[PDB]
């Protein structure tokens, strides 16, 4: 189970991996049982495909930075804040967003939640 | 159930809550059986006897400051993540830590159960 500084680094990664795009990587960091609830309220997303799915109609010239320090547990979990920057049909948008996670004795995220909705998204 | 805007709202008046440490108006936001997790990881407390013993111990010997650093995330649901840090101090040292909260609201618009993220990694003197 991933100490509290390696939750920190694999928090990290994942943002780092959104920000460049490569869903291949993100969707390798998650578990086979993963579920995703993004945004958090709405039912969870499963199944390795389903998650790649999920990712490439998400992120299929968006960006992801780190918007304060990843708060880690003792647990396996943690939880950080982040924008996202994006475009829709040519506009620039901007989601603040917070994630919470959970990661296995393997190291892979068992569950992704993300915290978010318009009440924090711009234009 | 509070919508998102409320979620907003409560959230960033618990941390004005702290800021000033109103012990008993903090414990009056929760639900009657609450739980809290803090730091999330450790066992929960259940109902507001002993969240108000947690409060008080964490908050009733003063000089507290606890302040967003982020917009407070909320969700359709009743739930919401906050980010914020609270300085302390520690015997006659200034101390800070970095925390993120998801609460979870009820029905009543009252704190169903809380959990702060932070370890020992988010504490600087």
């Amino acid at each position: 189970l991933p100490t509290a500084q390696e939750v920190q680094g694999l928090m990290a990664r994942y943002i780092e991996l959104v920000d460049v795009g490569d869903i291949e990587a993100i969707v390798q960091m998650y578990a086979d049982d993963a579920t995703v609830e993004d945004p958090f309220g709405q039912p969870p997303i499963h199944g390795r495909e389903q998650i790649a799915a999920f990712y490439r109609q998400g992120l299929g010239k968006v960006r992801a930075c780190l918007t304060g320090p990843v708060r880690a547990s003792h647990n396996g979990c943690g939880a950080m804040p982040f924008r996202v920057e994006m475009v829709w049909n040519g506009q620039p948008c901007a989601l603040d967003v917070i994630d919470v996670m959970r990661f296995d004795e393997h190291g892979r995220i068992q569950t992704m939640q993300a915290y978010w909705s318009e009440v924090n998204l711009s234009v």
